[PDB]
């Protein structure tokens, strides 16, 4: 109302307030000490609590992006510590905001995060929770200043479920690493994704995003009328427009107000968000983002009266492609909530390729009569894959199934290197562990969820330092093209194997004493290093190397002087082996 500061801290609550302001001030002031930023946030939530008591009280009317920069600029050491930054205070508002939004740093050149010890950990947790707490918001904002503010409050309070149990618990170790690794998980994919929407809103541009869009809420609200659908994508876009030029309130605020229509529009939209709609205002978006799909109407139509049969489909076309196009999308996504996305646009795109070609065509409906069976190979392919994966993902483990990637991946693209090829397998094989699981209906969007962020991190590493030009092809693809690509690579004819190396062949008794996780990339980084030797070996002369090794580490790590027969029973493997392929 009349102070944004007071509006906001009682909205949000003391100690909402205080981890969103240590978040935000972390974010801009990357390089100030823990204790500086405990500084500031005390001083932001006692001013906070002067409005609360008197929203007329002095300062109490600025605007919350006034006193932001007003404390940033009131940093002793700012143009010392960050040079060009302390140059915005010289401006004034609103052209001081946008100086700062210029001038955060993207890689601050910080160490990282090395996880401790759970016995250290839990004791920290226990003496003082909120130092402990705070000082790891504060680390990972400071290394992650684009990651939403509120998005990353979430997490640690996950973080926080996850310590209060498992520090009390017989085996610390046991409940608190697996934990700890889905999370890492889970923040990364956030982190990557929140990033990649918003390159891709750059790449792809805006129309492609709106499509996008329609597609995902026609999938998740399939009630909705589609005029509901096209004003919730208007206001979605502008959203997502605003979020990606980087100024958090502007984004909350945005994000907020769209919640609050939805909130105030359930019956219009679906009768799943009661419970999200009931929540305060910090969760209440998060909670409708994670909403699942409604159920579509029972009783829906054949696509083909408006869309094949009609005599208007030429006509309703001309008179607004995207619309028709839109609606389209939507009676197809509100249908197939089992579809990626992806595939929904592959389908929209070859809808709209045949409109064009045939409502240029004196009996359209002649050219265009069989429209509906181009979409039959398009949508098998990825439903193929996912069988075939998924079946493979059941005969092997995790584990297996990640070999099993490794030697597939290493053959077609050889000329990778052996850490990005054990990265991108391993991750690839996480993906069937997160999306295999799931029933049926919920694979393909699971996997096109998992699959942007995994190519995404095989991309942007690839063309930071290229090696193969078909990569390099799929990397530059249009979004509906790059997995279709990927899927499309043959084992490489041309690529040379590599010249034995001795070493890389090589195993010590180490290898019986490390962590499952590292003895499996020990492993893995072997499996590619012996693909990329013997491209040319086949599934039964890998499969028997692999059993021999397999032999080989159980019989060398059960042994007396261990470390003597991993050099001597451990040079017969690598002979016997280079022979046999
Ligand atoms: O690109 C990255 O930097 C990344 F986000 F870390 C990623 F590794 F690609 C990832 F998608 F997060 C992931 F961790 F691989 C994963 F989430 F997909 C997973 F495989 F671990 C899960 F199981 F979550 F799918
Ligand atoms: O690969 C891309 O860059 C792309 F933009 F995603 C696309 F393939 F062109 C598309 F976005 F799907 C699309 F074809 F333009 C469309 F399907 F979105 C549309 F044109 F049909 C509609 F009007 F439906 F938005
Ligand atoms: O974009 C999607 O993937 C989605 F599924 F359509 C959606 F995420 F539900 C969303 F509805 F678009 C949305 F962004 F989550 C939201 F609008 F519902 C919101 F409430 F989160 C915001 F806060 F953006 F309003
Ligand atoms: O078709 C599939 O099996 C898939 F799982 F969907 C796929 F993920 F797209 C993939 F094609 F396997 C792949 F992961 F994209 C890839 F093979 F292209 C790669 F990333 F692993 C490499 F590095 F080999 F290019
Ligand atoms: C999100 C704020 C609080 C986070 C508390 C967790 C700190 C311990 C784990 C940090 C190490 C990096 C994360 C990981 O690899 O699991
Ligand atoms: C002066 C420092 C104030 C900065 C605090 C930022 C507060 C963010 C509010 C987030 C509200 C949630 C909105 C949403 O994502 O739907
Ligand atoms: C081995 C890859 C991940 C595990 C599950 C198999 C995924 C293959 C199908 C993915 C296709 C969805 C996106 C698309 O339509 O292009
Ligand atoms: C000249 C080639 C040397 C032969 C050594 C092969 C090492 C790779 C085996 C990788 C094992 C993965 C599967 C398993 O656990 O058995």
């Amino acid at each position: 109302h009349k102070s944004e500061v007071a509006h906001r801290f009682k909205d949000l609550g003391e100690e909402n307030f205080k981890a969103l302001v240590l978040i935000a001030f972390a974010q801009y002031l990357q390089q100030c000490p823990f204790e500086d930023h405990v500084k500031l946030v005390n001083e932001v939530t006692e001013f906070a609590k002067t409005c609360v008591a008197d929203e007329s009280a002095e300062n109490c009317d600025k605007s919350l992006h006034t006193l932001f920069g007003d404390k940033l600029c009131t940093v002793a050491t700012l143009r010392e510590t960050y040079g060009e930054m302390a140059d915005c205070c010289a401006k004034q508002e609103p052209e001081r905001n946008e100086c700062f939004l210029q001038h955060k740093d993207d890689n601050p050149n910080l160490p990282r995060l090395v996880r401790p010890e759970v016995d250290v950990m839990c004791t920290a947790f226990h003496d003082n929770e909120e130092t402990f707490l705070k000082k790891y918001l504060y680390e990972i904002a400071r290394r992650h200043p684009y990651f939403y503010a509120p998005e990353l409050l979430f997490f640690a309070k996950r973080y926080k479920a996850a310590f209060t149990e498992c520090c009390q618990a017989a085996d610390k170790a046991a409940c608190l690493l697996p934990k700890l690794d889905e999370l890492r998980d889970e923040g990364k994919a956030s982190s990557a994704k929140q990033r990649l929407k918003c390159a891709s809103l750059q790449k792809f541009g805006e129309r492609a995003f709106k499509a996008w869009a329609v597609a995902r809420l026609s999938q998740r609200f399939p009630k909705a009328e589609f005029a509901e659908v096209s004003k919730l994508v208007t206001d979605l876009t502008k959203v997502h427009t605003e979020c990606c030029h980087g100024d958090l309130l502007e984004c909350a605020d945005d994000r907020a107000d769209l919640a609050k229509y939805i909130c105030e529009n359930q019956d219009s939209i679906s009768s799943k968000l009661k419970e999200c709609c009931e929540k305060p205002l910090l969760e209440k978006s998060h909670c409708i983002a994670e909403v699942e799909n409604d159920e579509m109407p029972a009783d829906l139509p054949s696509l083909a009266a408006d869309f094949v049969e009609s005599k208007d489909v030429c006509k309703n076309y001309a008179e607004a492609k995207d619309v028709f196009l839109g609606m389209f999308l939507y009676e197809y996504a509100r249908r197939h909530p089992d579809y990626s996305v992806v595939l929904l646009l592959r389908l929209a795109k070859t809808y709209e390729t045949t409109l064009e070609k045939c409502c240029a065509a004196a009996d359209p409906h002649e050219c265009y009569a069989k429209v509906f069976d181009e979409f039959k190979p398009l949508v098998e392919e990825p439903q193929n894959l996912i069988k075939q994966n998924c079946e493979l993902f059941e005969q092997l483990g995790e584990y297996k199934f990640q070999n099993a990637l490794l030697v597939r991946y290493t053959k077609k693209v050889p000329q990778v290197s052996t850490p990005t090829l054990v990265e991108v397998s391993r991750n690839l094989g996480k993906v069937g562990s997160k999306c295999c699981k799931h029933p049926e209906a919920k694979r393909m969007p699971c996997a096109e969820d998992y699959l942007s962020v995994v190519l995404n991190q095989l991309c942007v590493l690839h063309e930071k330092t290229p090696v193969s030009d078909r990569v390099t092809k799929c990397c530059t693809e249009s979004l509906v093209n790059r997995r279709p690509c990927f899927s499309a690579l043959e084992v490489d004819e041309t690529y040379v194997p590599k010249e034995f190396n001795a070493e890389t062949f090589t195993f010590h008794a180490d290898i019986c004493t490390l962590s499952e996780k590292e003895r499996q990339i020990k492993k893995q980084t072997a499996l590619v290093e012996l693909v990329k030797h013997k491209p040319k070996a086949t599934k039964e002369q890998l499969k028997a190397v692999m059993d021999d090794f397999a032999a080989f580490v159980e019989k060398c790590c059960k042994a007396d002087d261990k470390e003597t027969c991993f050099a001597e029973e451990g040079k017969k493997l690598v002979a016997a082996s280079q022979a046999a392929l």
